[PDB]
């Protein structure tokens, strides 16, 4: 095979996607050993979904899991009547998801579990899988005559031959494995054959963060969660959190071995201890280093030059409302809450008027790092921390480290009930979850 | 009697003004003849009540009206716990109104009915008084030496000895009546006796607009509806519309008589006509000049200075929402809308969050004046039909002409449902009236 693993892609075809997934526990090989996994598609990841604007998607998932099931279409702007995060289809029985891909659309987004108080070990067991919006800015020649790739960031934990079950502590924190993969491999080797890499990146772990760096390199920023930034950005290393999507460039500069590395990372994670009368929470600290590939240069590279501009931000109308939004916890009972209130699926938090923009201030007054994602309303995020971000581009998560506000300009898209949460699954689970209505 | 004819006073004692009115028919002597009236306190006006903040209100309303009916406290910023506009008052019952008056707060405010449908011929019969709100600003030289009265401009038609009724055209226009008076006389004589005069006006007409000159001077604006501006402002004219109060100084410059004016204006009142095949909507036009009084300045007028300053207007926090209310009309019907819809008491319509600052957008899509007021919370006005307000001060009514936006900066106060609506008092009547709810 290719020394680099990717998953297998399906492409629509004459402007159709029409396909058939499966959700069933699958034996496979992983890592070295033979596991049963929870799949899409009797794959880890699941298949790539490759798509243009205004293509049909038409995927029939057929449930075969001991357990109720749906679907995410995580960071599509489609209607929450199809994306819906309160459908559940039982064991055995099967539903069509049936949309039109928007036309103003470009970037990796990706599919995976949103049935309430299940997501986590779900996710967790291996369902997920990514979708692919090409784009007419594909075919500028900077970016066509890159070597691109898609790098699915996931862990696991493996107990007798299964994914491990959560733990209590597991719920708290959210969950990580020691088995830190890229595209369901453990440090698999990418021989590049151009000097300069179009690398797709998705953060598809429960609550693993991924602290980007490439040795000797920096990177260059062209696309965020759901959509290009207006022009490259250089970064030294980039941040990942789950849920969060990014494209970069990668110009090889001399031959050799890199080693893309997840550096260490404090995200505030929580261990208990006894030390003579105690028995009380104290912080895990960073995660340690990961290797997460092998990059091998091509000999003598000669990158090409960087595109001058990607694609112009939409200037948008005057917000009409700002909102607020407090994020607490409960560490000891693993409760999470918006607002001091857990989700209920029959409560609605927020009513809004499509076609206005709002103003959403997201407040962690938490001690652990929280990524807040919306669904439906891709967001551009202004400031986090009281700092301004430094690029326009469409997101739909956020991350929060302890004490942050991020503020963020949200356009209310299509009409329906929908709902924002944490993306440590653990935490949507355990209740950080809310519903906003619009209009 | 005082040449100049005012309603009689009544000042709170020690801290509390504890005061039983009646709602009553009333015979009187009215412009030189016999009529029958709605009075409290068996005066039209009725008394006017002088108080200053922190002070007690503890008014009893006994109705002896053969309908019910209630007490609007039109400009106080206080609780619609207490200032209730969907409380009934029965034929012969007793309801006290009790609250404290506001630590912040001057000027001219008043009291008339509002229980939705029968407003119109209650105020018009002659049920209204005035409310003085005493400020330690009165204390200034400027203020303290200058000549005060209250101007109660209200107009009346009787017929066969009583109030005249409504009319069908009556209720689509809002009821204006011949006799056009001030504090329920006609034409009265003012002679001063100082060079200065500072004059409270109220417009407690239904309908009528008072567009006010005073020959040869102009006048200084020092207060609008509901409190103090920051400086005097010099105008030429001064356009009152119903429910409105100013407060102005005028320097008389030589001695003589001045008339004191309601020039000529068009609210956009309608009539019939029918030339040979139509009986369709004709316009009124302006209405006829009417003199108000008669100003006689005294011997060698030398005026005071004007004050420098006034009240430094609050500086008020960023608004978290924007509204947008849209009037339309359907004259023909009689009937008159808030975004399509008529009032409906059982109704929410707008839900804003306490001590929050909101901005409202009120638009004016029909073709006559329409003077919008909102209970218990005043604003700031910014800006009317596009340009922007010359001075800074409390209203809580504002009128915009045809097609005119006016964009108004609304601090939520007081918690619990009110109402805004038109103070043309048959449009809220017919349903120009809608809910909003603070939490
Ligand atoms: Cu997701
Ligand atoms: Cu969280
Ligand atoms: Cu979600
Ligand atoms: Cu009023
Ligand atoms: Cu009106
Ligand atoms: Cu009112
Ligand atoms: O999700
Ligand atoms: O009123």
């Amino acid at each position: 095979g290719p020394s680099f693993p990717e998953p297998k892609v399906v492409r629509s075809q004459g402007g159709l996607l029409s396909l058939k997934l499966s959700a069933t526990p699958t034996p496979l090989a992983i890592a070295g050993q033979r596991a049963t996994l929870l799949t899409y598609g009797g794959s880890f990841p699941g298949p790539t979904l490759r798509v243009r604007p205004r293509d049909t998607v038409r995927l029939t998932l057929e449930n075969r899991l001991p357990e109720p099931t749906n679907l995410h279409w995580h960071g599509l702007p489609i209607s929450p009547k199809v994306d819906d995060p309160f459908l559940e289809i039982p064991p055995g029985e099967s539903w069509t998801y049936e949309f039109t891909v928007p036309k103003e659309l470009a970037g990796t987004f990706w599919y995976h579990p949103h049935l309430h108080g299940r997501v986590a070990p779900q996710l967790f067991a291996g369902l997920l899988g990514a979708l692919v919006v090409e784009s007419s800015l594909d075919a500028i020649p900077e970016l066509r005559e890159a070597e691109e790739h898609l790098l699915v960031l996931k862990d696991l934990a493996l107990q007798g031959g299964r994914p491990a079950p959560h733990t209590p502590m597991d719920w708290m924190n959210g969950k990580e494995g020691d088995l830190v993969l890229v595209n369901g491999a453990l440090r698999p080797t990418l021989v590049a054959q151009k000097a300069t890499l179009r690398l797709r990146l998705l953060n598809a772990s429960n609550a693993r963060y991924y602290r980007l760096a490439l040795q000797d390199h920096p990177l260059y920023l062209i696309a965020a969660d759901g959509g290009f930034l207006e022009e490259p950005l250089e970064v030294s290393e980039l941040l990942l959190a789950p849920g969060e999507r990014a494209e970069v460039l990668v110009r090889l500069r001399k031959e050799g071995r890199f080693l893309l590395q997840a550096l260490p990372y404090d995200r505030g994670a929580m261990g208990m201890m006894d030390m003579g009368g105690m028995a009380h929470a104290m912080p895990q600290g960073p995660s340690r280093p990961e290797t997460l590939l092998y990059l091998i240069a091509p000999k003598n590279p000669k990158p090409l030059p960087l595109p001058k501009a990607l694609s112009p931000f939409p200037t948008l109308p005057a917000p009409v409302v700002t909102r607020r939004l407090v994020l607490t916890e409960d560490m000891m009972a693993a409760r999470f809450f918006i607002n001091g209130q857990v989700f209920d699926h029959r409560r609605v938090d927020l009513k809004g008027q499509a076609q206005t923009v709002e103003v959403w201030e997201v407040e962690n007054q938490g001690d652990m790092d929280h990524p807040f994602h919306l669904h439906v309303h891709p967001f551009q995020v202004l400031s986090v921390g009281g700092r301004p971000f430094p690029y326009r581009a469409w997101k739909d998560v956020v991350n929060l480290k302890a004490g942050e506000v991020a503020r963020l300009l949200v356009p209310l898209r299509e009409k329906g009930r929908t709902v924002f949460h944490c993306h440590i699954v653990e935490h949507e689970d355990r209740g950080m979850m809310g519903v906003l209505e619009v209009g």
